[PDB]
């Protein structure tokens, strides 16, 4: 079959707007949220309302959202055809994420990484606007640093300056200034996010984070056309092939960035990480041919290769196996297996994708861990969501309690929205 392609990425961008934090605007889409963490704020009084809330719980974890960013900006700036008569939407949408850098970035060497305990968060399950329980935020410092953190944050502004030039210049501006402030910040102090930010080490744990300096770099020099963010880059190449594309990992990304800039090296590993994505490579196939790459969040790894696919099949990169891999990985995610892995679209889609707001009924009724566990559908349609999915043989439960299975995140819908820009550019 073929599937309405546009109809996800519309939906995608509904998702976002689904995991919105603080007071919302009067076009609101979604009628079952409603103004949220209104004193969510640093250890000196500082403003941090706004941002995503990460999953399907109410925490800001900053490696991820400013990864999301970064990677949502990716696709709407090289691949603005697909997204097309969407991309406006797609641009506003973003806006909520880097609004929120900017205020976490309270001078010129704090960065907050994080507002709510983790522990703390899952404990409750109710509807953000009805939270009462504190909530800490964390920053990085230099006694206190996190180069990868900080470092995918910069990019996400570099990339935003880069988007918003043309329609919105003094943004843009104010983009690019904390950019490069925070990259420095990121360069100068050397260290792990989640051991200055221990909560997150039981959440997102950065394996390392000289991939987000090497990437920041590129998007700063991107951005800036400056040579010494080049040089930087240089400093912190990937070495090998990357394991995937996600949150943790940024060098596939990276590789597709220094291809376009003509380095030779990054092109061969390309090539290399690519082919073993592809039918008969490394990356185990599921019988009905999901690339699947782990246990956990496997929709999301495939769909993260199908963009990093998609933009290098722009650099001229095995463009049509490249291409054929994409549209056969996003298939899977929209119908191909007979039913959607999306929530709110297509034949057969997930109903009960584990998310505390979406599971709670109409208000003014009381929302409680009773919703957690209820085997009816959740009451609220989180359109757009792409689940956790199928484990290595395709099987799948729609069991809000099976994490594995039913899982949706920031991170998850990255890469695919962007993916979905792409093939529709074709
Ligand atoms: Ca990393
Ligand atoms: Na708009
Ligand atoms: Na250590
Ligand atoms: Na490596
Ligand atoms: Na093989």
């Amino acid at each position: 079959a073929q599937y309405n392609y546009r109809e996800v990425l519309q939906k995608s961008i509904l998702f976002y707007a689904a995991q919105r934090s603080g007071q919302l605007p009067g076009n609101n889409p979604i009628d079952w949220r409603d103004d949220s963490a209104l004193d969510d704020q640093g250890n000196g009084g500082e403003d941090l309302t706004g941002g995503w809330y990460d999953a399907g719980d109410h925490v800001k974890f900053g490696l991820p959202m400013a990864w999301t960013a970064t990677t949502l900006i990716w696709g709407m700036i090289d691949l603005a055809n697909g997204y097309g008569g969407d991309r406006n939407d797609a641009m506003q949408s973003v806006r909520w994420a880097l609004d929120y850098f900017m205020k976490c970035h309270v001078s010129d060497n704090e960065l907050y990484g994080q507002v709510g305990d983790g522990h703390a968060d899952h404990a409750y399950w109710g509807r953000p606007e009805e939270m009462t329980m504190d909530r800490p935020a964390w920053s990085l410092t230099p006694s206190a640093p996190g180069s990868d953190l900080a470092g995918e944050t910069a990019a996400a502004l570099a990339a935003g300056s880069i988007l918003f030039s043309d329609s919105d210049a003094s943004y843009a501006n104010q983009l690019l200034d904390h950019a490069r402030t925070i990259y420095d910040f990121a360069y100068n102090n050397r260290g792990i996010y989640s051991e200055s930010i221990p909560n997150a080490a039981d959440f997102y744990r950065s394996s390392a984070y000289e991939d987000e300096l090497c990437w920041g770099a590129l998007w700063l020099y991107r951005a800036t056309g400056e040579q010494d963010y080049m040089d930087k880059a240089n400093e912190f190449l990937p070495q090998g092939r990357p394991w995937a594309f996600s949150w943790d990992s940024k060098e596939a990304g990276s590789l597709v960035l220094l291809t376009s800039f003509g380095n030779s090296n990054a092109r061969a590993q390309l090539e290399d990480f690519l082919q073993s994505w592809f039918p008969g490579g490394d990356i185990h196939y599921t019988p009905l041919g999901l690339a699947w790459r782990d246990t956990w969040g496997s929709l999301r790894y495939s769909a993260n290769s199908a963009f990093i696919a998609l933009l290098a099949a722009e650099e001229g990169v095995l463009t049509s196996q490249a291409r054929t891999f994409a549209r056969a990985q996003l298939d899977y995610m929209l119908g191909s297996t007979g039913r959607s892995f999306v929530v709110g679209f297509g034949t057969n889609p997930p109903l009960r994708p584990h998310h505390r707001a979406a599971s709670c009924p109409d208000m003014p009724a009381s929302c409680g861990w009773d919703q957690a566990s209820d085997p009816a559908p959740n009451p609220q349609v989180l359109d757009g969501a792409l689940v956790g999915g199928p484990d290595d043989q395709d099987n799948y439960n729609d069991d809000r309690q099976d994490y594995i299975s039913n899982e949706v995140a920031c991170d998850y819908n990255a890469g695919f929205q962007g993916a979905l820009a792409g093939i529709l550019q074709l």
